[PDB]
């Protein structure tokens, strides 16, 4: 019957809709069609509402929605899968609003058939600002989960020799990546996640060797450098080096080197300075004092040069520092004119129109 890309519900069942399509929607439901069918399916409804000029239907549809995404988010703070899921979905529902209600500004990459599918009667920039605000919050939640999973693995998989090993950490990083990719999450958010996680690994580890028993040794310098390089080769293999995540470890790379570099003669001390640029002069001196196989006056010559470059600053780098998110628009090629809505979901009460 020549389906336009649209769907109508009875102004009522809006509840039913939002529950079967959000609340009771488990992602392991594949989809099988679209990792973010929900996002699309919703826009197809926004469209039917724009068609009818039913501003009450739009405002209600995406405020019920946000209530359901927030709801289910809170009943799952803990699970990386759902957050991952509802993060990309949210994000796509936002990409669709930009891609279709948008103006010539976002219509620079649409097929006529796409520029035909756009919203004609509403400007939904207000909800566009709300959904992005939300998906900043979902991302934060996702970092909270991932941090929870990794925190108890960082100091063990690194710094100890041998119940966690760089294998566990690297198995985790795959798990996280796998789910995110399978969820259809944009590749720039995947890149932004692993830059966060790696920064934590740098912060939590370097914190520890500025504290522990007591900073550890030439041995511990060599496991870090190996560990980082295995993390770095992991990045190169999943093609995530351009995420900036290896940069987020230059203090640890320098700490590790600080532990191996020769500490004695002056020529030695000259080195420590020119290499350890990313560490603070009290962090170096600390890692010096804590060493265990360094003398004062080998320390004095050090702190003699690095005079405010730069110290002090709060030691113990708060790994919770959460770098800002950024969701570059990314329109999609798929067209709602052909999109599979399975039956396994009881959305039949939707009319194809």
């Amino acid at each position: 019957k020549d389906f336009q890309g649209m769907l109508e519900y009875h102004k009522e069942d809006e509840a039913l809709l939002i529950r079967n399509l959000v609340t009771d929607l488990k992602p392991q439901m594949l989809s099988g069609t679209v990792p973010c069918l929900p996002a699309y399916i919703l826009y197809m409804c926004i469209r039917h509402a724009d068609y009818t000029n039913d501003d009450l239907k739009v405002h209600s549809l995406l405020t019920s929605t946000i209530n359901g995404i927030k709801k289910v988010l809170k009943k799952h703070n803990d699970d990386f899968e759902m957050t991952s899921f509802w993060l990309s979905n949210t994000c796509r529902l936002l990409h669709c609003l930009k891609q279709y209600s948008g103006d010539e500004g976002f219509m620079t990459q649409n097929t006529a058939k796409q520029n035909e599918h756009c919203l004609k009667n509403f400007d939904l920039t207000e909800y566009r600002q709300v959904l992005s605000d939300l998906s900043i919050q979902i991302y934060q939640q996702l970092i909270k989960i991932a941090e929870g999973v990794l925190q108890p693995m960082i100091v063990s998989a690194m710094l100890e020799n041998e119940s966690y090993c760089l294998e566990a950490i690297i198995r985790q990083m795959n798990a996280f990546h796998t789910v995110m990719c399978d969820q259809g999450l944009d590749p720039e958010i995947i890149l932004q996640v692993f830059k966060q996680l790696f920064y934590m690994i740098n912060a939590v580890t370097l914190n520890n060797l500025l504290l522990r028993k007591d900073v550890c040794s030439w041995s511990t310098g060599m496991q870090l450098r190996y560990n980082i390089s295995q993390l770095e080769e992991w990045l190169r293999g999943r093609n995530l080096h351009q995420s900036g995540a290896v940069q987020t470890m230059e203090p640890l790379i320098q700490a590790a080197q600080l532990l191996q570099l020769k500490k004695k003669t002056q020529e030695d001390a000259e080195a420590i300075c020119s290499l350890c640029t990313s560490l603070s002069t009290q962090q170096i001196v600390k890692i010096l004092n804590l060493y265990t196989p360094v003398t004062v006056a080998f320390i004095r010559t050090i702190q003699a040069q690095l005079q405010e470059r730069n110290d002090p600053q709060q030691l113990l780098l708060d790994a919770k520092h959460m770098f800002p998110v950024l969701f570059p628009f990314n329109p999609s090629s798929l067209t709602m004119d052909s999109i599979h809505i399975p039956a396994c979901l009881n959305l039949e009460f939707l009319n194809e129109v």
